[PDB]
């Protein structure tokens, strides 16, 4: 399956790719956790494939449960 459609909603401004503020937005959505920008700028380099400090769709399964 094609995760451009996950990355389609995950998309909140446009560039294709979470951002800080975006991952940040997105998860205290309605689950908030830490907000601490070092742990979650390791949580990017972690989260997506070729840690370029984004975390994308394809990125998130990578780290979370599928193969990257
Ligand atoms: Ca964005
Ligand atoms: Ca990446």
């Amino acid at each position: 399956a094609e995760l451009q459609d996950m990355i389609n909603e995950v998309d909140a401004d446009g560039n294709g790719t979470i951002d800080f503020p975006e991952f940040l937005t997105m998860m205290a959505r309605k689950m908030k956790d830490t907000d601490s920008e070092e742990e979650i700028r390791e949580a990017f380099r972690v989260f997506d494939k070729d840690g370029n400090g984004y975390i994308s769709a394809a990125e998130l399964r990578h780290v979370m449960t599928n193969l990257g």
